[PDB]
């Protein structure tokens, strides 16, 4: 108890042994504390779960985080932000931990708390039905580092489902230490599409929700967290079209107006403008819309500009 990350590993590798976690443990308590997920869950480390286990595969990325049957959508939406940074990103996750190299199922994080950075470690324990991630993982089988990072964030909240409910903008300042901002759209001046494409560059994250007071006919989902991933303007049909791009943390639901994958007068635009927009007709939960459609439907944005 009480040790740190480093040493702990050291002691794991000499002893030949796997960590486990004394203060949060692979059982129900580590899950909820509260109100019971009613399929039971085993606890299963990675290279149990599938033949060769990996941290992370050709970079992390925002398509390396797709929700699971929690409900923490604040809190990837910042993740896939995040990965929109990846001097940043590097911070928060130490890159040298392998499954191949000085395995001990332990890894570690590094999260901003109360002015200053704190390093969480967790054992790789993870739970599993019919021997598959029931939380959050990465579009890629093998990938682990998005599903122990979760983890790694529910420990410091105490529980898995202490997850279930939050704000983007907590997780934001937890993985940069900057300083969040919110806009109500309609109170949102004329200019905020140059705003928003001052703070994508600057490195900022840029989060946005629809209120609560697929789910919407239009695709959108009401009262879950979206990524703001880019800002453009395209010239079609003799004139220059502003253009907003978004990430659903659940990889399977996206837009379905103007400007989404399978719109038709995606036709009216030269290749130069697609490969620099990097179009694609693939159900990953990203999609452009037009900046019109998006001030229209959405109605809180967040930003966190960096300290
Ligand atoms: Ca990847
Ligand atoms: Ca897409």
């Amino acid at each position: 108890k009480e040790k740190t990350f480093e040493q702990l590993h050291k002691k794991c590798l000499e002893k030949k042994v796997l960590y486990v976690d004394p203060e949060f443990p692979p059982d129900e308590t580590s899950l909820f504390y509260s109100q019971k997920f009613p399929i039971q869950f085993v606890w299963k480390r990675p290279p149990e779960i599938c033949e060769n286990p990996r941290f992370i595969i050709d970079g992390a990325n925002r398509t390396d985080i797709c929700q699971g049957e929690l409900g923490d959508c604040w809190f990837l939406a910042a993740i896939a932000c995040l990965t929109l940074n990846q001097h940043l990103l590097f911070r928060v996750i130490p890159h040298d931990q392998s499954f191949i190299e000085n395995y001990a199922g332990i890894f570690h994080f590094q999260f901003w708390r109360y002015g200053e950075w704190v390093d969480v470690v967790i054992d790789d324990c993870l739970p599993t039905y019919n021997n598959q991630l029931v939380f959050t993982k990465s579009n890629h089988r093998n990938e682990f580092w998005s599903a122990l990072l979760e983890k790694a964030y529910a420990k410091l909240h105490g529980s898995y489902e202490a997850l279930k409910g939050g704000n983007t903008t907590e997780a934001m300042e937890d993985f940069t230490g900057g300083v969040a901002e919110f806009f109500e759209i309609r109170d949102a001046p004329s200019d905020m599409y140059k705003i928003m494409k001052k703070a994508i560059e600057r490195g900022s994250l840029m989060g946005c929700s629809i209120d609560d007071g697929t789910r919407m006919a239009c695709g959108l989902v009401r009262g879950h967290a979206y990524s703001v991933t880019g800002l453009d303007e395209v010239p079609f049909k003799g004139e220059k079209v502003k253009l907003v791009r978004l990430r659903n943390p659940w990889g399977q639901v996206e837009w379905n107006g103007s400007w989404s994958d399978r719109w038709k007068d995606w036709s009216f635009v030269d290749k130069d403008e697609k490969a620099r927009l990097q179009h694609q007709v693939t159900e990953d939960g990203e999609f452009w819309m037009s900046y019109e459609d998006f001030i229209y439907h959405f109605t809180k944005l967040e930003i966190c500009n960096l300290t």
